[PDB]
C-alpha cells in the first residue's frame, strides 16, 4: 500500500540511512509493494535461515541427519552464544543446532552449521544452485555484522532475499518435511519481539528472523498473515544509521503497523 511506503521513506529520513522493503505473495509470488529492491544490505543473522535452508536440503539428500550429534570446544564458542555455550559436555544434535541458531540467533550453533555444509562459499554455491546469484555470505560469525559501507560482503537485497526465502518455505526445492521443520523454527523466534510482532494482531501466524549488525544494521525477514495462516512474505532491511536500537526497533515496528492495517 503506498501509505506503507511513506511510512519506509518516513524511517529513511528519521534514521538517516537507507532502508530496503519488499512485500511479496506468497501463493502467487508476486510483488505488492518495493522499495531500493536492486540494493545490497547486510544480511546479518538474517543468513541464518538460509543457512538451516542448506542444511534441510542436505538432510533431504541424505548427506546430513537431524539427529546427528556434533561436539566442540571452549575455542569454537564466539560472541553471543547463548545455547551453544551451555553444552559444551554433551554436544548438540544438528536439529539442536538449527533451532539456536533460528529462534535464538547463536552465533556458534550458525558457525558449526557453516562447517557441516563447508562455510561460506558453499551457502553462496547453494544459493547460486536454486537460482539466486544475488546474495552472498563470505565470513563467519561474527565478523560477517561489519557492515562496511559499500562492501558487499555478507549482502543480499531486499527482493533477492524475498524470493529466495519464498522458494525454500514454498517452492521445490526442500521435501514438505523440511520447508515444515524450517518455518517452525522461525515460528518459534525468541529475538525479534519488538519489531513485526509488536505489530501483530491476536490470532496472526509469523514466522520469522531478524538481524543486527555495526554501523546501524538492522533487519527482519518474515512469512505472516491473518487467521493462524502466513499468505504474505515481508522483508525489511536499513544499515547506515547511528540511531540507537530502540529506534530502529520502533521504525521497523512502524512499517510493520501500515503493513498490517492496509493489508
Ligand atoms: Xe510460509
Ligand atoms: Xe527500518
Ligand atoms: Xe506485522
Amino acid at each position: 500500500h503506498p501509505e506503507t511506503l511513506v511510512k519506509v521513506k518516513d524511517a529513511e529520513d528519521q534514521l538517516g540511512a537507507r532502508v530496503g522493503y519488499i512485500e511479496l505473495d506468497l501463493n502467487s509470488g508476486k510483488i505488492l509493494e518495493s522499495f531500493r529492491p536492486e540494493e545490497r544490505f547486510p544480511m546479518m543473522s538474517t543468513f541464518k535461515v538460509l543457512l538451516c535452508g542448506a542444511v534441510l536440503s542436505r538432510v533431504d539428500a541424505g548427506q546430513e541427519q537431524l539427529g546427528r550429534r556434533i561436539h566442540y570446544s571452549q575455542n569454537d564458542l564466539v560472541e553471543y552464544s547463548p545455547v551453544t555455550e551451555k553444552h559444551l559436555t554433551d554436544g548438540m544434535t544438528v536439529r539442536e543446532l538449527c533451532s539456536a541458531a533460528i529462534t535464538m540467533s547463536d552465533n556458534t550453533a550458525a558457525n558449526l552449521l557453516l562447517t557441516t555444509i563447508g562455510g561460506p562459499k558453499e551457502l553462496t554455491a547453494f544459493l547460486h544452485n536454486m537460482g539466486d546469484h544475488v546474495t552472498r555470505l563470505d565470513r563467519w560469525e561474527p565478523e560477517l555484522n561489519e557492515a562496511i559501507p559499500n562492501d558487499e560482503r555478507d549482502t543480499t537485497t531486499p527482493a533477492a532475499m524475498a524470493t529466495t526465502l519464498r522458494k525454500l518455505l514454498t517452492g521445490e526445492l526442500l521435501t514438505l518435511a523440511s520447508r515444515q521443520q524450517l518455518i517452525d523454527w522461525m515460528e518459534a523466534d525468541k529475538v525479534a519481539g519488538p519489531l513485526l510482532r509488536s505489530a501483530l494482531p491476536a490470532g496472526w501466524f509469523i514466522a520469522d528472523k531478524s538481524g543486527a549488525g555495526e554501523r546501524g544494521s538492522r533487519g527482519i525477514i518474515a512469512a505472516l498473515g491473518p487467521d493462524g495462516k502466513p499468505s504474505r512474505i515481508v522483508v525489511i532491511y536499513t544499515t547506515g544509521s547511528q540511531a540507537t536500537m530502540d529506534e530502529r526497533n520502533r521504525q521497523i515496528a512502524e512499517i510493520g503497523a501500515s503493513l498490517i492495517k492496509h493489508w
